[PDB]
């Protein structure tokens, strides 16, 4: 009767913070970062969101731009882990929006050193998100 | 040796979101949370529905996904809301 | 910059941490010289270690301003000293240096290009 | 300096830029016809490494 992750967390930070982002002034390298750090299939959906008429090249432009910040990452699981991060947009005319909560869920895994001084000077590590979504946090507090 | 409102419309919404979407990459986190989140009673009408022919796992499997995103939760009452 | 700042900091002995941190005081202050008026644009073109805690970094820098306009680019080389201090103890420091990289020694020098 | 790669189908690849680092002596006069005639002054690498350029123009 008596008897009775600091690794991972990073590249989840680094890639939410850089994909989530932008200024039309940084976001080459954020968006070359983010396909780095990117499956072929994850690069796509992220290539997708600078195209077309409604495209973040345009809408924002030079016009406005996103500030993202992370918060917290919980590894859960087998190539698997939980972002919860915080995001807002600012402008030209000196305004700021008010800032959203969100949470990202990412798949990854590490395809190991890659063989261009381009790349290893950025991803020498080979972090590659295989699944991503990101969702609004509901503040139900 | 032996001897030595904002709160439930969270939890309301990331049980609908995990419990209703599915990614055969991410899905085994959002399964375990659902379980987590549900009564016995709950957890076994989830598990049903990985099950059969037609489980979600076979349906869906790694061939298609679902997103989901909740636009509104409003409590209405002694442990009940409703989730748009 | 604060970011940058912290980083620099958490990515720096306190020797060089100090060294760092002077860069931001007095009349001259980066702060007030460039403040919200001007910004400096970095790149690293190579970089080549030399032995036991030391490398060299072959780098560009340019100026950019609130008028639109640029100045021409300067390139320079650092010397690093450097070691690693292993994993940090904090989740503000971990998420940014977890190897623990620490300089030790910098110093940067105008790149001469006599070509 | 510079190096480049030319071949038998006639294509040549673009250049790179490299620089290398020189330890070096001399270790005076050699004592045969065949190191004479090509290196009368003695001179040696005693260390040798070269990286690639970066061109940060």
């Amino acid at each position: 009767v008596g008897f009775s992750e600091v690794v991972d967390t990073y590249w989840l930070n680094q890639y939410v913070l850089n994909r989530e982002a932008y200024d039309y002034n940084t976001i080459q390298m954020n968006y070359d970062t983010t396909a780095l750090l990117s499956a072929p299939a994850v690069q796509q959906d992220y290539y997708k969101l600078f195209d077309g008429s409604n495209a973040r090249d345009r809408v924002l432009g030079n016009k406005a731009r996103i500030t993202v910040r992370v918060r917290s990452i919980q590894p859960n699981g087998r190539g698997q882990a939980t972002v919860r991060f915080t995001t807002q947009q600012h402008n030209s005319n000196g305004t700021v929006e008010a800032p959203q909560h969100q949470i990202a869920t990412i798949g990854y895994t590490y395809i190991g050193a890659p063989m261009r001084s381009s790349d290893r000077l950025l991803n020498p590590l080979g972090f590659q998100v295989t699944s991503y979504r990101a969702d609004p946090e509901i503040l139900n507090n």
